[PDB]
């Protein structure tokens, strides 16, 4: 185990070869990490678990460090299977330790694991959970961020805020500090995650963050379930949570698109073009989503200010990657963003009508479709690129 | 090139790489073909052509058959890429040499290459074309199959109908003709081919058969533009398409689904097992969508009786490969089939109720919805059981 802070000990998981999460609509380019924290002072207490399949090392880890029979209390900011997967191997072995949590907590622990018997102690915010030494445990509920179970757990005299999925990261290394890892590496798996995960539940970031901040409680270290521990300067990711939190949005347009014989791509090109000539102050991503990652697309969209999104008719339809990842913008319910439909067609065509009105649903302010018939001529190419000029012009942030 | 009767020639172009068809929406797992034909009588007449990027191979080849300018016509049955793509590339060696299509092959063709100085020759069912020696050509408009230019060509004394896309496959072999192949093989790319291409046109297959037996015309061999070649009782594949055309359905039931933790898999495995103790006579297939191939999938919705389509509530939507899907069997129109939406959910849900209605809108009888809440312990998966037990008994096709 690594000692994060005086009597803090991590005893988690990192996750090398980890590619997918939640299935496979979160690609874990950089891998991750599973952080289970154990505190040792008068009382012996441990903070979350690790992953299912790492359930047989955590355990055995664990032993190594103190004896099962010597913890306390067990705590679970969150019942999610890559933090409490593990639950089921340790209580086979002190099936009578106490387990602090949420009300909702209980719901999500038994709904997995299916052990109703275990002792559950149901807690709230400003509940304290004395430790011994002076030093107590503080729980906050977080609702919602991002489960309906989801707390935060403070460590008082150490300062330490261990806020679970909050302020975490899908990025897995040797070193568990952030001053200690790729700062550029660090901050994209950070945006990464909140554009992700935490965008739909924005409106209620900023409440609770000014509610904890309001406790005046000192924070020296941010330890999350996921990732580094935050030592310098902790306070940083959550300052940045609190910009992302706020329809964030820079001067940037991505356009995605589906293709089958790359007519709606000639499309792209030169509305990207229209666009670059219009207004050099906006940057802009073209990505294709049968070629690209999807969650490198969504993170885009999140720091942009609109998107334009093409498909051609197939069947009467619009693609179903394209329709598919639409559906999954519904979820994340993107705020003061504005969409362009546009795409080819082969006769009758109705598969950008179609998808521009899905993007409405999904939150997007509509600007006027572009339509085109097969492969775009020069006369064709003309008018994408006029489109573009009419987008920057819109969508333009300041005059000129 | 190939000799396929007396002076009919092939030049096309095998393609053993070919793995993405229509972008991505069609994988080639067994590779395709383009089948080119030269019929040289009193009058040398060229079918079709190959894809674009074996343009100057298609050239060059057939530079080594005949003399470019010895070529009198050319007859485009079907204007797509696969087929009309060497187009421009050939008519800059003879751009004086007559093309002979449909009305809306002229804007198919134009719409691609963006040649309109061509010399077409619009064409409708019954037209004749004199090749000499007593043999002609005789075309039958075949729109909507599958594209609006679509058409077939008939060579009397030889008897050859050339159909391009119609009774073809996605099929490579150094061999040609059909009895000279793996039967299996050949077989499932035929189904695979008319299940994802020509599903949503089977109203109009069976008419158009209808008509072009009615002209009495012997067929002696039948030549696509994607396979083999049609010799050894070469109406079989034309009955398959009478077949597969009336609403085809065997006593089968396919279920898919996308699952983040499983817990949606689980009531799968739990609603095939009741499935099967209730109706032995009932095939079943499940596949998980994210980890199957989407065309093997629509194959068996295809040769399905009715599908349970499975997923979880993220974000309170469906998962977007599961939207995504759904989406595409939108545009399948398949016909006289039944659904039943099951999913497990974390607290409101919701993404159930969602994809039932959409596989309504999609054209499915709908049933009940079968709805579990986290993971399902062993009075849940009874119930899941018990689901299937209902289904079965619902969607028999006979008593018992
Ligand atoms: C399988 C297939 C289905 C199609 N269905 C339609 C359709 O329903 N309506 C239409 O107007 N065009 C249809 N088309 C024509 C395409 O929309 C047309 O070729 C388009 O310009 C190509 O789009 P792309 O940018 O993806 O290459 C279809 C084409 C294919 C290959
Ligand atoms: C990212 C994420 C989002 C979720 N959103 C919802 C939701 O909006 N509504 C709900 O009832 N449950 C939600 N859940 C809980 C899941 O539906 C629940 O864990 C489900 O039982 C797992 O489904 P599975 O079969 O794919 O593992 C969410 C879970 C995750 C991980
Ligand atoms: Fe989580
Ligand atoms: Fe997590
Ligand atoms: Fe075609
Ligand atoms: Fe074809
Ligand atoms: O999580
Ligand atoms: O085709």
């Amino acid at each position: 185990s690594i000692v994060v802070k005086n009597n803090i000990h991590w005893v988690g998981q990192r996750d090398w070869e980890v590619r997918d999460f939640h299935g496979t609509e979160y690609k874990t380019l950089r891998g991750s990490s599973y952080n289970s924290y154990l505190i040792r002072e008068e009382k012996n207490v441990l903070i979350d678990t690790v992953k299912h399949k790492f359930s047989r090392e955590f355990v055995q880890n664990l032993r190594n460090e103190i004896d099962l029979a010597d913890i306390d209390y067990i705590v679970i900011n969150h019942a999610e299977e890559d933090h409490a997967g593990a639950l089921t191997e340790l209580m086979a072995q002190i099936p009578d330790t106490p387990i602090y949590c949420t009300a909702n907590a209980i719901d999500s622990i038994n709904g997995h694991h299916h052990h109703p018997e275990w002792n559950f102690n149901v807690v709230k915010t400003g509940d304290t959970l004395d430790i011994g030494n002076g030093k107590q445990l503080i729980f906050v509920e977080t609702p919602m961020l991002h489960w309906p179970d989801s707390m935060m757990t403070y460590l008082t005299g150490d300062a330490v805020l261990f806020s679970n999925d909050a302020f975490g990261q899908h990025y897995c290394d040797e070193h568990l500090f952030n001053d200690e890892v790729d700062q550029t590496e660090l901050f994209e798996q950070c945006q990464r995650y909140y554009a992700n995960i935490l965008t739909p539940f924005s409106r209620l970031v900023t409440p609770k963050i000014t509610e904890i901040l309001g406790f005046n409680l000192p924070v020296d270290m941010i330890a999350t379930s996921h990732g580094v521990v935050w030592r310098d300067n902790p306070t940083q990711i959550v300052e940045l949570y609190l910009k992302w939190a706020a329809d964030y949005q820079e001067d940037r347009i991505t356009i995605f698109y589906d293709t089958m014989y790359n007519n709606t791509r000639m499309m792209a090109d030169a509305i990207a073009q229209g666009i670059a000539e219009t207004d050099p102050r906006v940057a802009v991503k073209i990505f294709n989503v049968a070629r690209s990652d999807k969650n490198e697309i969504l993170t885009n969209v999140f720091r942009s200010k609109g998107v334009l999104v093409g498909t051609s008719t197939m069947n009467n339809v619009m693609m179903p990657k394209i329709a598919g990842l639409v559906e999954e913008m519904t979820g994340l319910r993107f705020r003061n963003k504005r969409a362009s439909a546009f795409g080819s067609h082969g006769w009758s065509g109705g598969a950008v009508d179609r998808l521009s009105t899905r993007l409405q649903d999904a939150g997007f302010e509509m600007s006027l479709s572009l339509k085109a018939k097969w492969r775009p001529d020069q006369d064709a190419l003309k008018l994408c690129r006029e489109h573009g000029r009419e987008i920057a012009r819109q969508w333009a942030l300041a005059p000129l």
